[PDB]
């Protein structure tokens, strides 16, 4: 079986659990608790990947494969059904695109949090933060004008990606309101909020 | 023809001209020069990739890809040669981890360099400069382990990624002095920087 080094915080962690539950693999899945930041390392995590991150899948074998981008490729390789990445076609790469769309708001919204919540408010740099959020904003800026169409029309990599990272989004940076400038992404995303997979993913209250 | 937003400094523009270099399709793409920084946006850029990150890549039909991972298994199906990517196999999968063990080596040191450079010296946080170096470390403990074989077999895809990610080490951080504890990545890095596709990519004097 394998091993999926685990926190229901992680929004790159919540990606390979929703991938998990779509595709019915959870079955072959142990989760390993990890509590881990930049400045407080988790040693058992770090000896299978060095950059100290999660997730990080351990395979039968012992093989250790990260970060989530390969992870998702590899599991959407082990199901039979409708892959939910395009094997080859203009569709693979756009929504290979619109996925690390989701994971640049993820990353700018991850230091963001490392930032206000573990440094030294003494020690806060605005216009770093600041450049953080505009990157957030500007990428949901595209998501509403020119990926609404594509992301309904299948709950693939690039939806699952997105979902996630406005979850995060939620749950970590509430003041943001991404909302109310981007109505066709928040319907969107009430309506695929509701299905298992999400229903049982989302970060602790 | 294609668009590459381009900058000659950066490791993740290099991953995508050494292969364009390999791979023969260095006729197919026009530069467009990039000067940027999280804190200092550049306008062109954000158009075309929201998160204000090279590289991207302006397809002929307008659409852009992003980020560099996608770049490069875009590019890597563009050409009748042999892949560097693995397309199946357990192979996929550990060069594509290995791959990204080079991506979090750049994403570290890039985090490093800009806290450095471009932050305010009474606001840097010394842990946290110490837990970007640690990943860096721990990575590079690991390829000289358990990654020479595997590197050497093939210049690839996760031999490119390290190979750029060590250049970039000797570039903005030189202090790290990688070469003491890692004699057999050391030895190998020094071969394939004589690649004409790795001379050809340096990073400015
Ligand atoms: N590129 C990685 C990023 C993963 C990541 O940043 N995970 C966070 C948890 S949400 C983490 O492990 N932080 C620990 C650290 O950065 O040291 C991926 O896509 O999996
Ligand atoms: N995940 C991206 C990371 C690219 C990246 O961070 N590029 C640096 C240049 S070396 C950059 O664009 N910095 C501008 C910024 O972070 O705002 C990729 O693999 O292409």
């Amino acid at each position: 079986s394998l091993t999926l080094f685990h926190n229901p915080a992680s929004p790159y962690v919540r990606k390979v659990m929703v991938l998990l539950h779509e595709t019915g693999q959870l079955n072959r899945v142990a989760l390993q608790a990890s509590q881990l930041s930049p400045v407080a390392p988790d040693a058992a995590l770090n000896q299978d990947n060095p950059l100290g991150k999660i997730p990080a899948l351990r395979l039968d074998n012992g093989q250790v494969l990260y970060d989530s981008r390969v992870i998702l490729d590899y599991l959407d390789q082990q199901h039979v059904g409708n892959p939910l990445i395009p094997r080859d076609g203009s569709a693979r790469w756009r929504r290979l695109t619109l996925a690390a769309l989701a994971d640049g708001i993820m990353d700018a919204s991850v230091l963001v949090r490392y930032e206000l919540a573990l440094r030294a408010p003494e020690k806060h740099w605005e216009q770093w933060l600041d450049g953080q959020r505009d990157k957030i904003r500007r990428a949901l800026a595209v998501l509403e004008a020119e990926a609404i169409a594509e992301l309904a029309s299948h709950f693939d990599i690039a939806a699952i990606s997105v979902a996630c990272a406005l979850g995060y989004l939620d749950f970590r940076h509430p003041d943001l309101e991404w909302r109310q400038d981007h109505p066709q992404l928040a319907a969107w995303y009430f309506e695929i909020s509701q299905r298992p997979s999400m229903l049982a993913t989302r970060p602790p209250v």
